[PDB]
């Protein structure tokens, strides 16, 4: 919600191209990961964002941001729904963990 890091898009601007890496983990096995990157990834291509998403493994999924302005409010869409278990961005020190 409110605690998304916006330092850092706004700060880089330009449309910086970050990936994210995202474990996910309410399924321990690539349950979560299915409902996860069809549903999200699906809706995240529907929603026509200029990202790419991938299915990178059991418990792993990913949002590939690049327009430098969206990341973190899909970073809240996660925890409220994968259950809630772990967001990596892209880049050195992100003032939002």
């Amino acid at each position: 919600g409110p605690g998304k890091p916006e330092s850092i898009l706004k700060m880089t601007k330009k449309g910086k191209t970050l990936m994210m890496f995202v474990t996910v983990s309410g399924n321990p096995t690539e349950k979560e990961t299915e409902e996860i990157t069809s549903l999200w990834q699906g809706s995240l291509f529907n929603a026509n964002y200029d990202v790419q998403r991938f299915i990178v493994g059991s418990d792993r999924a990913i949002f590939m941001l690049r327009d430098g302005s969206y990341a973190w409010e899909i970073k809240d869409f996660l925890v409220s729904q994968d259950r809630c278990a772990e967001v990596t961005l892209e880049g050195q020190m992100y003032p939002g963990k």
